[PDB]
């Protein structure tokens, strides 16, 4: 763990959001509850307006309605501001200009009331223009995903962050929503300020057919990314994250080995399926003869590609395929990372009979299947086949 | 889904050719390289051929071949940048730098022979003399973003709407809103996408050896935001 707040969120938390607003004069409340999995960077809330009808559609309050709930993956875990500032919780401010037309101006607490995370929020809109998109309510009931840059703030000792934000307005074109954004610490405690990355957030929206008041159902996920810059290769996550839990194998000097590798690999996302590759890895070298960190990852990429090889030709005898044909097929697919059913690649690797009966699939699908699996287990791995 | 699509099945080799006058500092910047629509990558490396680059390099990253871009397969009906092809579109911008001026820019992208070209004039007005573009305050690095595409069905073409922050040099944001629009060439059919958008990823670098100035781009467009069939 990177900070103690950090433990209060390795499950899932109840939230309670509660928001006075004014806009333009028109005054309402909203009341908001559900909960939150930080393991894998979910929200799910439901909003009722308690004062009858909102003003402001409802897609333009997403933002201001709890990012303690990100997933950070392992390898940025330092830069996780929001969760260090808990359970004491942090105030968090913003002014969003909406283009054309008014403000929102918000302050909030969020931080641990209890056992359930609160965010209260007082919300203050002027200078909107009555026949605009907000006051004229003509937003689609929809929302689209963004980046959210954060800066650290040595000063307020604390973070910034500026977004943009799409509105799709109603019979075409887009309402933009400029976000400042400021989060202070409650308490005195020690935080971790990051260095520069960003929020992935996705969100959609629904209504909740048995409830005859004005409101949102809300699902939204949040993963962190962006904390390197000047890359040579596209981010994946999953290989970033597969070096990482590699960097602590050089670091655990001196069976248990095996059991972190195992409980790191299972509450990450996205190298479940390389877990029996890292386990053979750690029982079959002697760890105490690689010398550093860019070694052990060099003794394992050189591993897991034998272990590639040798699955290949042992999957390509099983199902009897094409040699040819197949290696193409298998090499393309590791390259692009998916395998595809799609233009002929797939049937030049299919033979006449095979030693298996498939009972219950067609041909093409037991073998399209065994090698998606095979896909997924060695993206990223690289080599030769 | 498009004839222009099976063009980009391979390594395509490309030439960039701009045209610069920004609060009357002019400048030519020659560029060439290769795009892999495959893996939605683009190698490209940039000189100013007239001396000094007047503006940062970073500003003219979005100015210097959206047809590169990966569509996965479930997408690849909304990929209008190929459809356009071998005929090609036109791509005008403005980019509204936040209190400062802004760049505006007219570019012919298109087939010429076996050869990817994009071809830009550009025109800035209104910068400051100590601004972070004129006073090169900007890092020499590049943020992630999200390009925001949407269909214009009256000009059989696209826009897109995105908010590119580059990083000042010892400490905050510069912001650049690019205003965009994409018509095609040709007469032919092309593809109109539904709503998505291209996540594009950009590493800036300096070759050792070249004495001009210039830029090393190496960079990833992948299209995203459609998650079915």
């Amino acid at each position: 763990h990177h900070s103690k707040g950090e433990e209060l969120f390795t499950g899932v938390v109840p939230i309670l959001v509660e928001l006075d607003g004014d806009v333009n004069g028109h005054k309402f409340s909203v009341s908001g509850e559900g909960e939150g999995d930080a393991t894998y960077g979910k929200l799910t809330l439901k909003f009722i307006c308690t004062t009858g009808k909102l003003p402001v559609p409802w897609p333009t309050l997403v933002t201001t309605f709890v990012q303690c709930f990100s997933r950070y993956p392992d390898h940025m875990k330092r830069h996780d501001f929001f969760k260090s500032a808990m359970p004491e919780g942090y105030v968090q401010e913003r002014t969003i200009f909406f283009k054309d037309d008014g403000n929102y101006k918000t302050r909030a607490e969020v931080k641990f009331e209890g056992d359930t995370l609160v965010n209260r929020i007082e919300l203050k809109g002027i200078d909107f223009k009555d026949d605009g998109n907000i006051l004229g309510h003509k937003l689609e009931y929809n929302y689209n995903e963004h980046l959210v840059y954060i800066m650290a703030d040595k000063q307020k000792n604390g973070t910034k962050a500026i977004f943009q934000v799409h509105h799709n307005i109603e019979d075409g074109g887009v309402q933009l929503a400029d976000h400042y954004q400021q989060n202070t610490p409650i308490g005195d405690g020690p935080v971790l300020l990051p260095d520069n990355h960003y929020l992935h957030t996705q969100s959609a929206l629904s209504k909740d057919p048995n409830e005859k008041r004005d409101h949102m159902v809300l699902l939204e996920f949040v993963t962190a990314a962006g904390i390197t810059h000047g890359m040579d290769e596209l981010y994946k996550e999953f290989e970033i994250n597969l070096d990482y839990i590699l960097g602590l194998i050089f670091e655990h000097n001196r069976g248990e080995m095996i059991e972190e590798v195992k409980r790191l690999i299972r509450s990450s996302l996205g190298n479940r399926a390389k877990e029996g590759l890292v386990v053979d890895f750690i029982q079959q070298t002697n760890l105490d003869d690689l010398p550093d960190k860019a070694s052990i990852i060099d003794a394992f990429f050189t591993f897991a590609q034998r272990e590639q090889q040798r699955e290949a030709e042992a999957l390509i005898k099983e199902e009897n395929l094409n040699e040819d044909a197949a290696k193409r097929y298998i090499r393309t697919s590791l390259k692009r990372e998916y395998a595809t059913e799609n233009g002929t690649e797939l049937n030049e690797t299919l033979p006449k009979l095979s030693p298996l009966n498939p009972q219950y699939k067609t041909k093409k699908q037991a073998v399209f299947q065994k090698i998606v699996s095979f896909i997924e287990k060695f993206k990223g791995v690289g080599g030769k086949i």
